């Protein structure tokens, strides 16, 4: 539940319903996530913490516990397709 709330507050601006309005080829749905190896909590949490390209780093914005919770939410949603 907390993971979904964090996602709504911090991630849905760019990734609503698992999309990516900024970088077409890097969404949160099964195909792109599997291709890029975002298939574990740790893989996702590392990317969220440090940022990448035009995506900001969240390591100074969200706590480690919040990053874990949102990463689990994204993993579950991706694996089951949003
Ligand atoms: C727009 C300002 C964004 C917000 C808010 C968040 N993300 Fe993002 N994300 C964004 C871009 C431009 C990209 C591509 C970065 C690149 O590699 O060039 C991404 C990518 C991801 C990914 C990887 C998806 C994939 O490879 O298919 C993940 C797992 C991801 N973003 C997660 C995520 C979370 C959990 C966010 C809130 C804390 C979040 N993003 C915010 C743009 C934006
Ligand atoms: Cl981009
Ligand atoms: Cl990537
Ligand atoms: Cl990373
Ligand atoms: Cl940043
Ligand atoms: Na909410
Ligand atoms: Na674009
Ligand atoms: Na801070």
């Amino acid at each position: 539940d907390q993971g979904a709330q964090i996602f709504e507050a911090h991630c849905a601006g760019c990734h609503l319903n698992g999309g990516n309005i900024v970088r077409r080829g890097k969404n949160l749905k099964k195909r792109a996530m599997a291709k890029n190896g975002y298939t574990s909590v740790e893989a996702i949490a590392n990317q969220v913490t440090q940022g990448k390209g035009n995506m900001s780093a969240y390591g100074d914005k969200l706590s480690s516990e919040e990053i874990q919770a949102v990463s689990q939410y994204v993993l579950q949603q991706s694996q089951t397709d949003w």
